Parts: C-alpha cells; sequence; structure tokens
C-alpha cells in the first residue's frame, strides 16, 4: 500500500488526508499541527467550513518551524455554491488562498454541482424552504476553474458530489482544457458508490471518499440512525485485525484505490486514524463491507432537491 496516488495532471496525492468540516476555528489549528507531526501531508478544506484562516495558521507555523516544506503538502479547498458565476470564481479562490496564507492550492474542487444565488448568504432559501439557484451551469463554471490552473493559482481542479452524468458532461465539454483530476464523494460501507467509482476510475479520475466514519458529529444525527462505528459486524472485523472500528473504516476505501479524509480535532484520534498502513483487510472483508451498502447519505443536500443540477436523483 503506497502512500500517494498519481493524478491525471501528473501530481501525486496522499491517500490519507485530514478532514476539517465541523472542526471549530479555535481547535483546528492544533488539529492540523498534530496531523502534520504524525505524518499527514494532505488537508481537506473549504471556504464554507469557515475555518480556513486557522488551518492556514497551522500550516504557516509548521513551515516556519521547518517541520515540512510547501512542496510536501497537498492542500485542498473547494469553491462554494454562491460563486459558480465565471466572474466570481477567481475571487473566491483568492479569498481561500488569502485565508490559508498560501500561494497556490494543490487541488481546487467545485464543492457541489448546484449554483446558488450570489450574495452574502451561504444558503439563500425561499418560502418553500428550497434553495434560490443561480443562472449558472457546470460547464461554464468548469471553464472558469480551468483558468485558475492556467494562471497558476491551483495545480489541479476537480469536482465534488457530481453524478456520473455530470462528470460525463465535463469530459465531453466543447473546448475542454483540463479533465477533472478528482471527484470527492461520500463513501463508506452504507454508501459504497460502486458504479460511480468504477466509472471515475475507468476515466482516470481519482475518487476521494468523504465521511468515511459516517460523520458521527453531523448536525442532524438521531439515535435511530444507523451507526458505522457501532455496527457489530464491522466491530467484529476490527477485532479480528486488532484494530479500532475507525481504522477499519479508513483502510476500507484505501484498498479500493480511493483517497480518504477522516476528520478529527482530537490529537489521539488524529494519530490513531493515520495508523492504517500496518494491516490489510482480506478479500472477504472487502466483499462483506461492500455488502453492507444501503444507499444511506450523511450529506443529501436536502434543501436543494429541486435545483436543476441536484446530483442525487440519478442512479449514480
Ligand atoms: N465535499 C463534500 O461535500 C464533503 C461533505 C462532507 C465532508 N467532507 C470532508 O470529509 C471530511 C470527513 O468527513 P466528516 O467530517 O463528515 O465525518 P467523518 O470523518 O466520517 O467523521 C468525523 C467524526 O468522527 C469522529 N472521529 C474521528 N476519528 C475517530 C476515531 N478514531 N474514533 C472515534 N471517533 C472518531 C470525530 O470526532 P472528533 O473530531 O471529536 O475527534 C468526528 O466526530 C470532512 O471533515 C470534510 O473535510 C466533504
Ligand atoms: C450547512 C453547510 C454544510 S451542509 C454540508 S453536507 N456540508 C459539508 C460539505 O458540503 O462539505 C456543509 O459544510
Amino acid at each position: 500500500m503506497a502512500s500517494r496516488l498519481l493524478l491525471n495532471n501528473g501530481a501525486k496525492m496522499p491517500i490519507l488526508g485530514l478532514g476539517t468540516w465541523k472542526s471549530p476555528p479555535g481547535q483546528v489549528t492544533e488539529a492540523v499541527k498534530v496531523a502534520i507531526d504524525v505524518g499527514y501531508r494532505h488537508i481537506d478544506c473549504a471556504h464554507v467550513y469557515q475555518n480556513e484562516n486557522e488551518v492556514g495558521v497551522a500550516i504557516q507555523e509548521k513551515l516556519r518551524e521547518q517541520v515540512v516544506k510547501r512542496e510536501e503538502l497537498f492542500i485542498v479547498s473547494k469553491l462554494w455554491c454562491t460563486y459558480h458565476e465565471k466572474g466570481l470564481v477567481k475571487g473566491a479562490c483568492q479569498k481561500t488562498l488569502s485565508d490559508l496564507k498560501l500561494d497556490y492550492l494543490d487541488l481546487y474542487l467545485i464543492h457541489w454541482p448546484t449554483g446558488f444565488k450570489p450574495g452574502k448568504e451561504f444558503f439563500p432559501l425561499d418560502e418553500s424552504g428550497n434553495v434560490v439557484p443561480s443562472d449558472t451551469n457546470i460547464l461554464d463554471t468548469w471553464a472558469a476553474m480551468e483558468e485558475l490552473v492556467d494562471e497558476g493559482l491551483v495545480k489541479a481542479i476537480g469536482i465534488s458530489n457530481f453524478n456520473h452524468l455530470q462528470v460525463e458532461m465535463i469530459l465531453n465539454k466543447p473546448g475542454l482544457k483540463y479533465k477533472p483530476a478528482v471527484n470527492q464523494i461520500e463513501c463508506h460501507p452504507y454508501l459504497t458508490q460502486e458504479k460511480l467509482i468504477q466509472y471515475c476510475q475507468s476515466k482516470g479520475i481519482v475518487v476521494t471518499a468523504y465521511s468515511p466514519l459516517g460523520s458521527p458529529d453531523r448536525p442532524w444525527a438521531k439515535p435511530e440512525d444507523p451507526s458505522l462505528l457501532e455496527d457489530p459486524r464491522i466491530k467484529a472485523i476490527a477485532a479480528k485485525h486488532n484494530k479500532t472500528t475507525a481504522q477499519v473504516l479508513i483502510r476500507f476505501p484505501m484498498q479500493r484505490n480511493l483517497v480518504v479524509i477522516p476528520k478529527s480535532v482530537t490529537p489521539e484520534r488524529i494519530a490513531e486514524n493515520f495508523k492504517v498502513f500496518d494491516f490489510e483487510l482480506s478479500s472477504q472483508d472487502m466483499t462483506t463491507l461492500l455488502s453492507y451498502n444501503r444507499n444511506w447519505r450523511v450529506c443529501a443536500l436536502l434543501s436543494c432537491t429541486s435545483h436543476k443540477d441536484y446530483p442525487f436523483h440519478e442512479e449514480f
């Protein structure tokens, strides 16, 4: 199990990264510092997580301390939905770069295929509780993303939460300059993404699996919800390998040739989560974990189910 995957832009991406959604600003600096110390070289960020400045502080201080150099880090951020307009993309990227205190990003993703009404609300909703869209489409936004590469602000561009038809649309875009390097999607044993993964990988697009632990700190969590980390079938596989359930859920996508980005602000867990290069899940382990699929999403973007570009009506 090698530590990095080759992207279609020629760059190598670490298969294990640190997630930062829900990581409070006052805690994420320490989280990122510990992460770097124990070997993470990939941090997944987003303007919408509203902690990019404090992530930036951690990176800047580890660079200053000569712990790591910039070339050795792989920093990922994402274009928020209110910025899909071609004229707004560069600005939003520069804001993220400014917050992160970086010259460039290694990877910049379109966060969701759905464009929102531009303005100061992250989620402009109307009286029906539905999002107020922007008159934007994925192809023009992609052209704008491409320009960021040409200008050297980002080394790679990609997408997130795109279904295979949406990916195909970009791949077939008239005048396409750069194929998406990565499609970051929710993936774990309750949402295995077999067809979407097979499609992306057949196209040379690397898949990053998010919420691999099932996002137990998700705002909407209810006691009746399924729980990956407490699934006795999964705990059993974990016990057999003498690893924690989390380490199993992290190793699972790695063996599918996926990048995985578990989130923690807990120093002990950050270290524990990285300790997954010292064991293997058996072939049957993988088959069994795959059999647990139930099409269950943590992130269903429910306020946007009428958006023309809502990604989760399609089968995959
Ligand atoms: N592109 C997208 O639309 C999208 C959507 C969702 C997420 N993401 C990205 O993917 C990242 C990870 O997904 P996520 O944050 O939804 O959830 P996750 O990584 O599946 O789960 C994180 C939660 O699990 C806990 N945890 C972490 N390590 C643990 C361990 N070893 N044992 C027990 N509990 C543990 C964390 O607690 P503590 O933090 O308290 O330790 C936190 O509550 C996000 O941070 C974000 O970077 C992207």
